[PDB]
């Protein structure tokens, strides 16, 4: 009754942010759109950054289109407003010192402090119920140890 | 470290309903089965009614096959018991008045008043338990603006 | 580092199904067996028509074979089970309803409601499990305007 | 501004044990730690079987390993302490009374008494503080009518 | 409208392993890795054997190279520890006990009961984080009935 | 029971593209289209360049005909819209910076951050849903290191 | 109409490797190369030996030249990295055990287990990306029943 | 530096079948043979008839000797199992309903909807593996317009 | 034993067309015809242009008669319709900038870009099927470096 | 209607080469040439040996002269660049081990396993083009049993 | 430059047989022999006869001696082996059927169906090799119509 | 053992046609008929004249008797359709542009681009086959330059 | 009906050259001539020596005159290039070796193996084409063994 299955990982050290129970993120979220508000739901997660350096401070941006579309019609687009430890990224570079995490925190070397997630989305306009429509894209979330 | 994340969203204008506290409805849900009494748990959840339009009345109904199955026998079948506002919801089209909710309560325009939802299900016979076995269905709530 | 890529797709107005986010539906599946049920996994989507003509009702049937075979002995056959739209389909004509379908419903005219897709297979014969080995077989849903 | 939701069940008749209330009972818990006590929080519920027979006697153990681990390192274990109906429960079969249960007791047949469910658990080792760490593991209360 | 779709299948009496559920297992997985612990995410899942022969005992083993690599370095390897049952499973030959099981439980004949299974896998070395970079492999779960 | 097999490659330093994960890209793919839109369905990938210089700027363009025709005739004609890295390509030179891309980002010297690719395609005229059939055409993504 | 059609087809009894889905295996594939890591993409299969005597032993090796070239230079050469049945494969013979392939596994006497078959290729030199251009060569995998 | 190419066609109005993408079919193939099923692999395709009348029907045959033979010894020889349309083809005249056909299906008048093809060959004697050997032989598919 | 074969070339410095994979291009090849859309089926390949000078530009035309005939009756004729390089040729001279190729591309000095080659072909009337049989006919592809 | 035809054969027991398929091989052959490279095309064919006696070694050499020339000047020549068996061939005597062949190999005895043949041939001359013209000449493939 | 060149032709009214694809056939043809079968190559091909009578039936037989010898020893001599149409051919009369030829069939009246022509030819003696030698002969291949 | 041999040759600068390939042309040629089309075969070559002088234009026609005949009846009689260049040729003067054939094209100057050259031939009369016999005759292919 | 016929024949024992094929050698040929590049065509053969006696080496001269005249002016003269063996001949003695043929080689005992032949032949002067004219020569190839 032999049955096989597919398993991939990937290690990149000085390591990635991760769930703050201790498990992985999640790949994928939906969120809702209320025009009487024009706002999506603001999802939220608390993280907890790992490393193999508790000194060196972790560098953040993203890449060049956090931004939806519709599943259908590529020239729709909307902005993404992400923001994490604190305040808003960016495409652009920010860092975040590495004291103000507390690697020595309650659990073991490496493990930060629970950091305050928050993915939200907007209309590119204001006043302005964008198309009934499902719709998609990505965040790309850069980041690394500088 | 960087470490990418899928987005959607669905928009339609003229608001689909939500959570009472301000947040999404459930996706899922799990009903349990007392043959005993001979009946799911009675699922219940307070909502509210969102809008574009504080007059239009909001027409209901629902999709052909509110029934479960067998997860292995696509045989088996049994009915779901819906009802929402007050009242029983079908298949056919029902309308509910827009005064009858409150749209300038508490909170702001379009934010009606918490309605009851109710989610049950039953055998198709009566007396008689079904077979032993995880069952699945889903109910596409269809809903709109008049 | 010129890297060339194929490119096709199929236009047929009075648009064909498409799977219920607004993305293109599958080009394959696998199913089960359980022959302690002796049934295959019951396959299920949800799916949701598109048209150029909000009026004309939608033909459906099937070729001649939906079964399967043995990858290495086409002698062996077991039919399939079908069913779209809350009810089953056939290798003759059905047709449904316009009206019943809410092509003017959450998004946009054209959309129809969202509706259950099955795909089930069982043995032909009662009581009996077939032979142990990798099976296949193609359906083609036919399906028009009429 | 259809809204579609996922529904699910699981019969099984000479029905399972249920909150005392009138509910389902709990999919997860979370226990504390005080190694001052060096032991977890003893959870505690009170629970109330059903049937279809009143007189058949019912089954109790559990699967190999009601032990807990760390989420990121699978070569910690822990043991858990369960004891359900007043005294404690094994992986090897237990067997209660239906007479000692009251079913004809203050509502209606099958309704049994309410029992004292406990889920505790400890360190393997004894004067041994575990490793610090968000620690998790499932119990499989394996049950059944004799 | 025509839109052709695949369809195929596995029988292999005397069934294999599936999802507790009642449905099928992942065809494939992602797991994470922490150098902070230096292991990837322990993977879990509870599932229940199916049978044609309730008394007939299971045998397990694994084919040779339960070990991951690179994706554009085949000559990096990490080995993968498998377990399933409630201990560990191996290249050579293991059996469980019917009797262990409960074919005669909860459900129906031939349903077992439910079964931790565990994916996790760990750097060759110890106290070493492999190279960055994306890894992949695939266990064939070596299974049957003795 | 000698089999043969061909094998080939292709190697050009300063390497192509490559799919993100750790793999070879598509050769080819399938879009639907949508007269109700009056759109193909936006094809994405996420990708990451490699090279053999960390400094050199990428150069893009494409050949003269990024467009689709009938399959049987050769008159028919739609044009195809590209864009990856964030913008549009043509078939006229586009070039990128490297410090824009994360050659020292999560893996290793070489390995360039995430890229958005995007494979839309559209009617050449507005309002107009072409002829029902099957449609072909490539494209020869001309790219290089400057 | 008539349409002619040719067909051919190797018997060879003591049957030869086959696709593990129960199909044939590939007369063709590509190969990438990262001059980042300089190695080709290691291309991989799980196959399922077939056979006509349960019990012989199966013996392998390759021809001579098992290395590539330029398809305009026919004095390139680099050679070929094979391994099979989690192994290294020579021009020299190996031999296999039966007992060690499972011929009563899964489905039917003959199949043997699935098998991992790997097609990796490198610079002949190390330290040396070859010279850019289209390169090819072919495998004449040996093999028979001892 | 003139370079000359050879150029056919053959026309034959009341078109002959096709492939269903819209491309021509083939004119060659090969099959495998597993006597452990002592059968070739079933080979498939999917056509769509076209023609120059929509209403007469269209009739089809084969020449003698759809058989197979050794490419050394042409006393060695084997039939060929072919069906189409749903079912088997002789050296007889077949004919088929046009109606049965959708002519003005999802294309354009005079395409057919998708029909199934097999070509299967087995050996002539049953429990009789063939001589091991390289095979050939060739199937002149007669067809025409009644 | 011995064994004499024939062996031919031809040179032209100012290298020829060649396939882009990088290998000879056909000196054959077979055209269908469907009189429901009247028309051949385009013919494609892609081909890189080699040279022995990188700045000359490469003129190009065809010979007197792009048309192919009866097998068995010269009077029959009908025209071709060849494109490459982005556009149509002729039997007048057209001639293709070198910068516009990419000599220095991909691999070496020399070789271009890939460039789409096209052979479509039509009867010369339109609204006319030619008559049912064999035809043929001869491209002389004119072509040098200016 | 009589139609007369000559045939021929030869004999030569001890048997020469033939076709991997089991055919004949070439009677002639087309080279490119590339001053790009300065390189024919390596032409290549996939060879089995028969003999009538499986021990003895097979002896190989050529004629004076494996050259070209052009068709109107006998004075210019090129040589030519064999090799088959994996290795070079000379106007002095080879030969190959009947053991390093497998007569016993995956079809009957005799049949040799399948041996790369490969056909170049140069300039003379290095970094020198020869004349633009057609060229010509003959291998005479010495070849027998020791 | 005047260049004269002979013409010649034959007519014979109720036509020959042709090559299939419309052109003339072979005037001769050479043939293999492999003494590890003791059989030369079996020759084929694919025929059209034409005619100028469509119910007349064709009558075919053989001059005395299909059979070959050594080009210098008349001496030695080995029959040949011929069949067409279906079925082996004599010296004697044979005659087919028109109907059973389609003369009405893809191309024109007169056209038959497509024929498997068979020039096969073997030694006279079995189990004996003949001398080492080149041989001739010729096939004076009767036929006319009835 | 001295064997003679005859040479003869025939200069006539301002050079006659000749093969494309760098061959002479024919001395003879067979042509077949097919009174189902009442025509000959149309025989084809393609050719390259040469010259001494790239401006002359080169003047072409015929001796007054391009017609065959009975081998034994000098009465019979019928025409022959000669064209070459791109039209017909008669037994008076034609003429060609020395620029419109590429003098200084692919190889060496004088060499002229490659030309069609078709010989056919007809019955004189129309709707009638000529007398069953072999025929024959000459065509004196008048040519030189202006 | 008697009808006489002539017979000759020239035996000379150690036995002349021969076709290659096992046929006699041409009695005449025709070269042509080609001032473009002022050569004659080089004609060539494969040819076969055969003797009896294996070891004696074979001589080769010519007569005084292989050159060419006017078959009208005697005065006219042209000489002849002739090679054959590998190597050019004279009116002087060559000699080869008996070894360097292979009279044990493919067929039978003398049978020598299958040496090239060449007959060119120029103007004597260069940069002059000869006069216009038909001219004629012959070649008394003198051989004998040593």
């Amino acid at each position: 009754v032999e049955k096989n299955i597919t398993v991939t990982a990937s290690v990149d050290p000085a390591i990635d942010l991760l769930q703050a129970d201790g498990n992985a993120l999640p790949s994928a979220v939906k969120l809702a759109y209320s025009p009487a508000s024009k706002t999506f739901e603001s999802y939220r997660v608390m993280t907890q950054v790992h490393t193999n350096d508790a000194t060196k401070k972790v560098i953040v941006k993203l890449a060049d289109t956090p931004q939806l579309t519709d599943v259908l019609n590529s020239t729709v687009q909307m902005p993404i407003s992400v923001s994490w430890g604190g305040q808003v990224l960016s495409t652009t570079a920010k860092e975040f010192e590495a004291a103000a995490l507390g690697y020595s925190a309650s659990g073991v070397n490496g493990v930060s402090s629970s950091q305050e997630l928050v993915i939200s989305a907007a209309p590119k306009t204001a006043g302005t119920a964008p198309t009934a429509g499902n719709y998609s894209g990505v965040v790309s979330l850069v980041m690394t140890l500088g």
